C-alpha cells in the first residue's frame, strides 16, 4: 500500500445559491473510497469545504496526507485566513461570525489530527483523480438529495 494517505476533492455548484455537489476520492488502508452527494440549495464555496470534510472525517487516527484540489475558496481559507480566524475566535474584524463558520470549524476539527501536504492544482491541469471528482460533483449537483442546513444568504 501507499505510505501516504491521498485525498482528492472537488465542489461544484452553478447557482449562488443553487443545486450543488461534492466529490472526494480517498486512498486509505489499501482501499479507494469515493464519496459524492448533491444538495438542493448551496454554494460552490460550501461544496469545496464539504468534500474535504467528508474525506478527512473518514480517517480514524492521525495520518500523513496529501490533499489535492483545484478548490480556490478552500485554498484561500487554508493559506490566507484560518490562522487569523482562530486567533479572532472565528469572528470577522467587525465582530460577526465568519462566513461559513459552521463548515470551517468542522473542517478545522477534521484536520486537527493530520499532517497534511496541500496540492493546489489548477482547474485545467488536474490529475485523473481531480477530473473524476469534478465529474462526480457535477453529476451530484444535477441530482441533489440533501439539505445544506447551515447555508445562510449573504454575499
Amino acid at each position: 500500500m501507499l505510505k501516504q494517505v491521498e485525498i482528492f476533492t472537488d465542489g461544484s455548484c452553478l447557482g449562488n445559491p443553487g443545486p450543488g455537489g461534492y466529490a472526494a476520492i480517498l486512498r486509505y488502508r489499501g482501499r479507494e473510497k469515493t464519496f459524492s452527494a448533491g444538495y438542493t440549495r448551496t454554494t460552490n464555496n460550501r461544496m469545496e469545504l464539504m468534500a474535504a470534510i467528508v474525506a478527512l472525517e473518514a480517517l480514524k487516527e492521525p495520518c500523513e496526507v496529501i490533499l489535492s484540489t483545484d478548490s480556490q475558496y478552500l485554498r484561500q481559507g487554508i493559506t490566507q485566513w484560518i490562522h487569523n480566524w482562530k486567533k479572532r475566535g472565528w469572528k470577522t474584524a467587525d465582530g460577526k461570525p465568519v462566513k461559513n463558520v459552521d463548515l470551517w470549524q468542522r473542517l478545522d476539527a477534521a484536520l486537527g489530527q493530520h499532517q497534511i501536504k496541500w496540492e493546489w492544482v489548477k482547474g485545467h491541469a488536474g490529475h485523473p483523480e481531480n477530473e473524476r471528482c469534478h465529474e462526480l460533483a457535477r453529476a451530484a449537483a444535477m441530482n441533489p438529495t440533501l439539505e445544506d442546513t447551515g447555508y445562510q444568504v449573504e454575499v
